[PDB]
C-alpha cells in the first residue's frame, strides 16, 4: 500500500545516491557525466532498486542533455525496461511521454525505443492505490496527457491503435476513464481520425463493455453526449421545431442479453444515473414506462396485493383448537393451541383455507423460481446492495418466501410454533408491498427516504438509544428489585425492564406511577433524569436529524426515483414475454438508414 | 479597566493643558515654542501625568517641527521614558515608530535614543483590555506596523533581534499574534533575512512554545502554511503528479513529551482546529488513525463494553434477602433488603459475583490510576472544559469510579443504601460507553450535538420549564388539596405535584381525569391553560430551537469531529507503550537529509 510505495521510493533514492552514474543523471552535472561516459570497461546496465536504467533517471527529472549523452554513449538504453514489482514494463519512453518533454520523445524515438511496450507494473494498473490510470502503452499515455504532437509522433512511428492493456482496455476506454477536462473529448476524435476502417468503437474490454457502454457505465455525460452527436440524423427544421432521428442500436439492445440500459442502471457509480436524463435515453425510457411499464406494473401490484389479501385471510382463519391440558398455574393466559394435521382439514371452510394455502405456496414458489435465476445471473452483492434495483425488497421477498415455505414444512410435519414464522412472513410480505410504491410520483421518493433513514439514521439513533436503554434499565432494575412486583411490575425483572424502558424511551406507554403506594425517591430522581435526557433531548433531536437529512438528500432522491423507474422498466422487459413488450422505436428502412431502429424526437428551440 | 484609562487620559490632558510647554508641543504653535525654548533657567524635564516629556507629546500628534525644536533645545529627551503605571517603559521612539513618522524616527535615532527600550506598561502587555499587542521593543513595533524602512533603519542602528518581552515573546512570536493581513507574512521573512546564524526559530517564550508551535496554537493557518513552504522537499514531478517530502521534526515530536499536535488540539482557540486540516498534518493524523488508532480504539471500546457487561451482571445478581421486620403499615411496598457481608458470600454464584466484583474494582482503580496523572499533568480546567479531549466523559468516568468505590466501601462496612450509588454508577458508566462513539463517522457528530445541547439548549429550556412546573404545580396543589387523595392522587402533596406536572409537561403520563367523580372546574381551566402554553407551545418550540441550532452548528460539528479524532490519536500514543505505536514517517538518511524523519505525500494537480 502506501508504506510499500514509501519503502520502494526509499530504496530507489538509496540506489540512486550510492551509484555515481544514476546520481550524475539525477542532478545533471555534465563534467562528471562526461568522465563516467568516457569509460569503456563495462556496459552501462547499472540499475537502481526497481531495475531502472540511468536513462530512466534522466527522463524522470527532465534531464534532456543527460539523456542525449547517455544514448550517445549507449544507444541500447532505449529498449531496456525497469524490472521489479512496482514498474514491471516501464521504459524511458513512458517517462518521456508522460512528462510531455517532446524533444526527449523525439530523441527516444530516433534511437529505436519500443513503441508497443506494456507498462504492466503495480503503479500503472487500475487500482484505488494509484492516483491516475493512464494505461500501459505510451500511445495511451500520450492520449491521456493531452499532447497532440506526441500522440501523432507516436502514430507515424508505430503505436498500433487497437492495442489492449492487461485489463483489456483500448486507448478510447482509457480516455473515457479520465476526469472531465477540455482535451479528453477531441483527443477521442483525433484517435478516431486514425481509425480508417469492425472498428475501434466495436472492440470490448475484458468486462465485455463497448466504449459506448463504458461511457454509459462510468457516468461520462460529456463523452456520451458527444458520442450521440455522431449517431443522430436531423430530418428537417420547419421553423422553430426540428425532428431528430436518434439511433437505438447501442442503447436499446433488443437482441443482446446484457442491454446497455441494464449496464447503466446496475452500476455502482453516482454519476451513471445522469445518463438516464440524456436526450436519447430519457425519451426512450419515458415512452417505455408510460406506454408499457406503468400498466403492467399496476397489474402486477394489484396481483401482489390480492395475493397478500389471500395470505392474510389464510393466516386469520388458522386451525386452532382448545388447550388439552389444564393450566394449573397463574400468570399464563394461553387457551388455544395448534390443531394437528389430521384434524386441521375436516370442514368446507377448511377446504377453502386449503385451496388458499396452495395458492400461497404456489405464489411462494413462483417468487423463488423468478428470483433465484436473478440470484445466479446478476452478482449476489449487486442484487442486494443496489437500492435502485430494489435490493432490500428482494432480500425481504426472499426471506418471506423462505419463512412461508418453512411454515408449510412445519404444517406437514406437526411442530408447534407456527406463530413466529407466520408473523415474520406477514410483516415482511406486507412490507414488500412498498416495492410497488416506486411506480408512482407520490409514493416512490418517500419509500426511498424510508430506506435512506433505516440504513443511515436509524442505526445512528439506535447505537446510542440501546446504550441509554441498557443504563436506565439497569438503574430501574436496581431501584425496583427491593419492592413488591404486584404494584409496579414494569421493572420486575431485567427483560421487562429493558422492554419497558424502551417503551418509556419512545413514550408509547405511560410513566409508571402508583399513587396508592410510596415509590422510592431514587426512581423519581433517575426517571426525571431519563425524561430529561432521552424523551426531551434525543427524540426531538432525532426529529431534527431526520429533518436535516431530508433537506440535504431531497435533491438526490428526486433524481434517484427517476433512475429506478428505469430499473423497473428494464426489469419488466426480458422477464415477461416478448409479445407484451414490442420493440421501441421505428425502423430505418424508409429513411434509407438500413436495418437499424431509430427514435424520432420532436424538439423546439425558440 | 476602562474607567482607569478614562481617568488617566483625563489627568494626561489636564497636565498637558496646565503646562505651557506640553500644550505648545500639543497644538504646535511655533512662536510660543521658540519663546519657551529660548529660556535657560531650568532643565527641560517638565512632565505630564504619566511622566511623559514634551517629546512624547510632540511625537503623539505627529509634530515633527516641534520635536526637532525640542531635541535642538534639549537633546536628552530622546533617552527619557514615561514613568507612571500605564506607560512605564514607553519612550518617544515607540511613539515615533508606531505612528510611522519615518523622518521622526531618523531624528530620534540621530540624537541617540535607546533602541532596546522595553515598553513594559499596562497598555502594552498582552491583555484583553488592550486592543493591540505590538510588543515592547521598538523593533517589534516596527515589525507590527508593517513599515520595512523603519525596521531596517532600526536594524543598522541596533535592535537586537533575539530580544524578549516580559511574556518571553521574541519579534516573530509577536508577528504570529497579529490579525491575518498582507505584510505579516513577508515581515517574518524580512526578519529571517537578518537571522544570519541556535537561531531565532528555535528560541521559546515563557510558555515553552516554539514559533512553529505558537503558530500551531494560535490558529494562524497562513503563517503555518508558509512555514511549511521552507520545510518541504519535492522529489520529482513525473507528469501530473508530484511526491513531496514534508518534515515531521517539529510536527510529530516523537521524543518530546509536550508534542506539537497536543499543543494544537488542547487549545482554547477556535481557529486551531483548522491546522489539523493542513496538508502536512491531515495525512499524518489520517495515517496514524487509520493504521493504529482505529483498531486499538475498537479494542478498548470492546473491553470497556465487556467491563460494563460484567458490572451490570454483578449489579443484577446483588445479594438481597427477605425483610426481617413486618411492614404493619399501608402505602409501603418494600419486601427485600440488603444482605449483610457475613451472609452475602455463601454459595458458588456468590463466588462468581465476588470475582466479578473484584474485576469491577480492578477496572475502577485502573481507571483512576490512568486518569489522576492526567488530572495532575494537564491543567484541571482544560481537562474538563475541552470537549475535544473528552471533558464531560472524563468527569463522568471520574465520578463513576468514585461512586463504585463508595459502593465497595459501603459493602465492606455494612451500610444500607447501595441502591443510590449503584444507580448513579450504572447511568454514568453506561453513558461513559458513549466516549467511544467518537471513533466512528456515524456516531461521533451526533454525540457532539448532544453535548452541545446539554450545555447549550437544555439549560435554556429548563430555566423556563422549571418556572412553569413550579407555578402550575402550585396551582394544581391548591385546586386539589380540598379533595379526596384516593381518587386523583397526582397532586396529593407538593413533591408529587411537582413531579406529576413535570411528567405532564413532558407528556409522559396521561392527563389525570376520573370520570366516576366530579373534578373541580378550576382544575379543568388551569389544565386547559397548561396544555395550551406548555405541551403545545414550549415543547414544539424546543423542537424548533434544537432544529435551528442543529442547522447552525452543523457546519462546525463536522470539522470538530475530525478535530477530536486527532485528540483521540494523541491520547492513544504516549499512554500505550511504544512498541504498539511505531514512529510515523520514514527516515531521511537515504535522501541525504540526515537524522530527520519525513512524510512522503503523493499529490496530483491537473
Amino acid at each position: 500500500w502506501e508504506q510499500y510505495r514509501d519503502r520502494v521510493n526509499m530504496l530507489q533514492q538509496e540506489r540512486i545516491r550510492d551509484s555515481p552514474l544514476l546520481q550524475a543523471a539525477k542532478e545533471n552535472d555534465l563534467r562528471l557525466l562526461k568522465i563516467l561516459l568516457l569509460n569503456q570497461s563495462c556496459d552501462f546496465q547499472q540499475r537502481g532498486a526497481v531495475g531502472e536504467t540511468a536513462l530512466h533517471v534522466a527522463a524522470l527529472y527532465d534531464n534532456l542533455e543527460a539523456a542525449t549523452l547517455l544514448m550517445e554513449a549507449a544507444p541500447e538504453l532505449a529498449k531496456e525496461p525497469a524490472l521489479c514489482e512496482p514498474f514491471v514494463g516501464q521504459t524511458a519512453l513512458h517517462i518521456a511521454v508522460m512528462n510531455q518533454n517532446l524533444n526527449l520523445v523525439r530523441a527516444l524515438l530516433a534511437r529505436g525505443a519500443s513503441v508497443s511496450a506494456r507498462a504492466t507494473g503495480a503503479a500503472f494498473r487500475r487500482s484505488p492505490h494509484n492516483l491516475i490510470y493512464y494505461g500501459e502503452h505510451p500511445l495511451s499515455f500520450a492520449a491521456c496527457v493531452g499532447s497532440e504532437e506526441i500522440v501523432r509522433l507516436l502514430i507515424e512511428h508505430g503505436a498500433d491503435i487497437r492495442a489492449q492493456d492487461s485489463l483489456g482496455n483500448t486507448v478510447l476506454h482509457i480516455l473515457i476513464l479520465q476526469p472531465n477536462k477540455t482535451f479528453a473529448c477531441q483527443m477521442y476524435n483525433l484517435l478516431l481520425s486514425y481509425d480508417e476502417h469492425q472498428s475501434l468503437e466495436l472492440v470490448p474490454n475484458h468486462q465485455g463493455l463497448t466504449p459506448f457502454k463504458l461511457a454509459g457505465v462510468e457516468g461520462n455525460t460529456v463523452m456520451f453526449q458527444h458520442l450521440m452527436q455522431k449517431r443522430k440524423h436531423v430530418q428537417w427544421t420547419c421553423g422553430p421545431l426540428t425532428s431528430t432521428l436518434y439511433d437505438l442500436t447501442e442503447i436499446d439492445s433488443w437482441g443482446e442479453e446484457l442491454s446497455f440500459l441494464e449496464l447503466v442502471v446496475s452500476s455502482k457509480k453516482r454519476e451513471a444515473r445522469q445518463i438516464l436524463e440524456q436526450t436519447p435515453v430519457k425519451e426512450l425510457v419515458s415512452f417505455k414506462w408510460k406506454k408499457y411499464g406503468r400498466p403492467y406494473f399496476c397489474v402486477l401490484a394489484s396481483l401482489y396485493i390480492l395475493y397478500m389479501i389471500c395470505f392474510t385471510t389464510c393466516c386469520i382463519y388458522r386451525p386452532l383448537k382448545l388447550r388439552d391440558d389444564n393450566r394449573t398455574d397463574p400468570r399464563d393466559i394461553t387457551i388455544l393451541q395448534q390443531k394437528l394435521l389430521q384434524e386441521a382439514y375436516v370442514t368446507h371452510q377448511d377446504n377453502i383455507r386449503l385451496v388458499g394455502e396452495l395458492v400461497t405456496v404456489t405464489g411462494a414458489v413462483i417468487i423463488l423460481l423468478l428470483e433465484i435465476p436473478d440470484i445466479f445471473r446478476v452478482g449476489a452483492s449487486r442484487y442486494f446492495g443496489q437500492t435502485i434495483l430494489g435490493g432490500p425488497f428482494h432480500v425481504i421477498i426472499i426471506t418471506y418466501a423462505s419463512l412461508v415455505l418453512l411454515t408449510m414444512v412445519m404444517r406437514l410435519t406437526n411442530m408447534n410454533g407456527e406463530v413466529v414464522p407466520l408473523s415474520f412472513a406477514l410483516v415482511l410480505g406486507w412490507c414488500s408491498v412498498m416495492y410497488f410504491a416506486r411506480g408512482f410520483q407520490m409514493l416512490g421518493p418517500f419509500t426511498i427516504m424510508i430506506q435512506k433513514m433505516i440504513f443511515g439514521d436509524l442505526m445512528r439513533f439506535c447505537w446510542l438509544m440501546a446504550v441509554v436503554i441498557l443504563g436506565f434499565a439497569s438503574a430501574f432494575h436496581i431501584t425496583f428489585q427491593t419492592e413488591d412486583p404486584n404494584n409496579l411490575g414494569e421493572f420486575s425483572d431485567y427483560p421487562t425492564a429493558l422492554f419497558s424502558t424502551f417503551e418509556l424511551f419512545l413514550t408509547i406507554i405511560d410513566g409508571p406511577a402508583n399513587y396508592s403506594v410510596d415509590l422510592p425517591f431514587m426512581y423519581c430522581i433517575t426517571y426525571a433524569a431519563f425524561a430529561i435526557i432521552a424523551t426531551l433531548l434525543m427524540l426531538n433531536l432525532f426529529i431534527a436529524m431526520m429533518g436535516d437529512t431530508h433537506w440535504r438528500v431531497a435533491q438526490e432522491r428526486d433524481e434517484l426515483w427517476r433512475a429506478q423507474v428505469v430499473a423497473t422498466t428494464v426489469m419488466l422487459e426480458r422477464k415477461m414475454p416478448r409479445f407484451l413488450w414490442p420493440r421501441s422505436g421505428i425502423c430505418g428502412y424508409e429513411y434509407g438508414l438500413g436495418d437499424r431502429w431509430f427514435l424520432r424526437v420532436e424538439n423546439h428551440h425558440d
